[PDB]
């Protein structure tokens, strides 16, 4: 009852029918430049258009290759190379690797995930080709760059109830590793996903160069020059939701924010943030994760983070987004440090809003001496410096259960009120606030 297939051509067809289970014979396949064509196997993109619904596909042991001269082949178009658009499909164990560093003529996602009830496991992704790469998005992710982008992301969860689990995600790409556009219940369970850093220091090391931040005097889309003494990655989010986007499911266009998401037992390296969820809505829950060496730890902005990990070496662990966030439950581990200490945030956490109940703990006995547990206060972070981004900074912290099971102090600003902290050592706790109460135990 399974159909094996044993070239890409031969795949083609079975991805436009319903009910079907099919499986690509172990090898190697390339497509090429010369592969995308009017005469050519990929006509249009997106390169594979899953627009059947209740079918498996089997790609164990299918190393899949695709040269990035492809992401130029389609005019000024977005290709995807893979994409979901029927219902209760299953895709397993594809190895998928963007072969060389060329950039999209306008932009490329490699796999999106609409319709209702998908399922993409196992799959080890590679992500390469963008533009411009080495700086992440201090010049610009959206209108109005310093520097034009040609983004690359990896994977595009929206529709309804879809599933990324047991996947590798390796970005070496200017743009998103994972993120959630229009997407209602999407799951992100087992996944390992990794980015990679530069300092601002290696970028505005190119004074002089005649590079492309050279060329703008570095100056950022935030509206300072870049600072140094930041570790960046060169990524824009590991995990990351949006408010906004476009899905399909059974033919019906559907404009929505993201809502109830769920991220289980995932390892997010070397990104802008492991888990930013603030911007969804509904439930938002994050248990099991692990999170090292990303710019920013957990934003899920409300909801549940339990049973987590970060380290602290290039941003916080943690970061109310808002001041208008209520109801962040957490508990988050400071974790090791996975290589040396370069945060240039001063803040291991960045605590506002109301009504949270928050724990850290951790077995840390050395503590880097700019970090601190902020509540409210001007946290010196890269995108909010100087007035960028002002509803992300400086506001009040009210009415929040703080247990610092650490030998991080805390700092509470006289913006915080109503605190109630327990600690370790009462005695690296500033209080310039009001009405917050400071007890050992």
């Amino acid at each position: 009852q399974t159909t094996t297939v044993y070239s890409l051509e031969d795949l083609l067809p079975y991805l436009k029918q319903d009910n079907v289970d099919v499986k690509l014979a172990p090898g190697t396949y390339n497509v090429n430049g010369f592969d995308v064509g009017e005469d050519r196997l990929f006509s249009t993109t997106p390169l594979f258009l899953f627009e059947g619904s209740n079918s498996t596909y089997d790609f164990t042991d299918v190393k899949l290759n695709i040269n990035t001269v492809v992401l130029t082949k389609f005019g000024n178009n977005e290709v995807n190379e893979i994409q979901i658009l029927g219902n209760n499909n299953v895709l397993k164990n594809l190895k998928l690797e963007d072969i060389g560093t060329t950039a999209p003529s306008n932009r490329a996602q490699s796999i999106v995930i609409d319709g209702r009830d998908n399922r993409i496991e196992g799959f080890h992704l590679t992500i390469r080709g963008s533009y411009p790469y080495g700086y992440g998005a201090a010049f610009g992710k959206g209108g109005g760059s310093v520097i034009n982008h040609r983004k690359h992301s990896g994977v595009l969860i929206r529709g309804l109830r879809n599933h990324l689990k047991d996947c590798t995600i390796i970005s070496r790409s200017y743009g998103h590793i994972v993120f959630m556009q229009a997407a209602s219940y999407p799951t992100v369970e087992g996944c390992y996903i990794e980015g990679e850093m530069r300092s601002t220091d290696d970028m505005l090391a190119e004074e002089g160069t005649g590079s492309p931040a050279d060329k703008v005097d570095f100056m950022t889309v935030w509206g300072y020059k870049l600072p140094a003494g930041y570790m960046m990655s060169l990524q824009e989010g590991g995990i990351r939701a949006y408010n906004a986007g476009t899905t399909y499911i059974d033919g019906v266009e559907i404009q929505r924010a993201t809502d109830n998401p769920t991220v289980l037992n995932c390892t997010i390296k070397n990104a802008r943030t492991g888990v930013t969820l603030a911007h969804a809505n509904g439930t938002k829950y994050v248990e099991g994760c692990t999170v090292l060496g990303c710019e920013n730890g957990y934003s899920i902005g409300s909801g549940t983070v339990v049973n987590c990990g970060a380290d602290a070496i290039y941003g916080p662990v943690f970061k109310n987004t808002y001041g208008s966030d209520k109801g962040y439950n957490a508990d988050i581990t400071i974790l090791p440090p996975s290589d040396a200490y370069y945060n240039g945030h001063d803040a291991v956490a960045y605590i506002g809003g109301s009504n949270h109940n928050l724990t850290f703990r951790s077995e840390i006995t050395e503590i880097p001496s700019n970090l601190k547990i902020m509540v409210s206060g001007d946290l010196q972070g890269l995108r909010v410096l100087h007035g960028s981004n002002p509803s992300q900074n400086n506001f009040a912290g009210t009415n929040i259960v703080l247990r610092n099971l650490t030998n991080f102090p805390v700092d509470l600003h006289s913006d915080s009120s109503n605190i109630t902290v327990t600690s370790c050592d009462t005695d690296n706790i500033t209080d310039n606030g009001t009405n917050n109460s400071i007890e050992a135990i």
